[PDB]
């Protein structure tokens, strides 16, 4: 697909067997997902943006299906107020930015 | 051009004659500059991301230059970590994100 950007880039995901709407990130480092639980073990980490930083769980080798793709990598789970899909998963996506 | 995402999207910039790297962000709003003179009068604005709030100077119908590509609109003007470039003047260059 294109996606036009006038207005926040959400698709629907799957992670861990739930559907969640996620906004596609090329500023992000790291994909940013809202409280939920996560298989196998996580260290933390604190991931930082406008505002400083937050304290989030991070979870390795999860696979995560966006808008219909497989990508697996890592996803850290804490307190944000949007899922993000950071350029961890949108390289294996295959998603570039075009103009 | 087309962008891919191994490392950050970052460009160069040309604000009020000067050169500065930028972010090109599809997760962000607006166009977020460290601070900087520009011409005018200012509003306030107050910008969320994942740690918190900062208050920012909003000028808008500014003259930036985006990878060679000349946008005119709103920058809001703070603390940021990192000059952000956000979906306000990625439209204005025709950005598209694409997989
Ligand atoms: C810029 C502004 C207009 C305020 N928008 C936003 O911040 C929105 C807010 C939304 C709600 C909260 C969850 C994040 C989303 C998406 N973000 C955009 C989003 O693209 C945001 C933009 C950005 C990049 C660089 C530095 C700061 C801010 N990125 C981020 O928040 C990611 C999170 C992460 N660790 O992966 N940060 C970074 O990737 C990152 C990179 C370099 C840095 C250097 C110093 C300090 C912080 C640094 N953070
Ligand atoms: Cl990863």
């Amino acid at each position: 697909p294109q996606i036009t950007l006038w207005k926040r880039p959400l698709v629907t995901i799957k992670i861990g067997g739930q559907l969640k709407e996620a906004l596609l990130d090329t500023g992000a480092d790291d994909t940013v997902i809202e409280e939920m639980s996560l298989p196998g073990r996580w260290k933390p980490k604190m991931i930082g943006g406008i505002g400083g930083f937050i304290k989030v769980r991070q979870y390795d080798q999860i696979i995560i299906e966006i808008a219909g793709h497989k990508a697996i990598g890592t996803v850290v789970v804490g307190p944000t107020p949007v899922n993000i899909i950071g350029r961890n998963l949108l390289t294996q996506i295959g998603a570039t930015l075009n103009f």
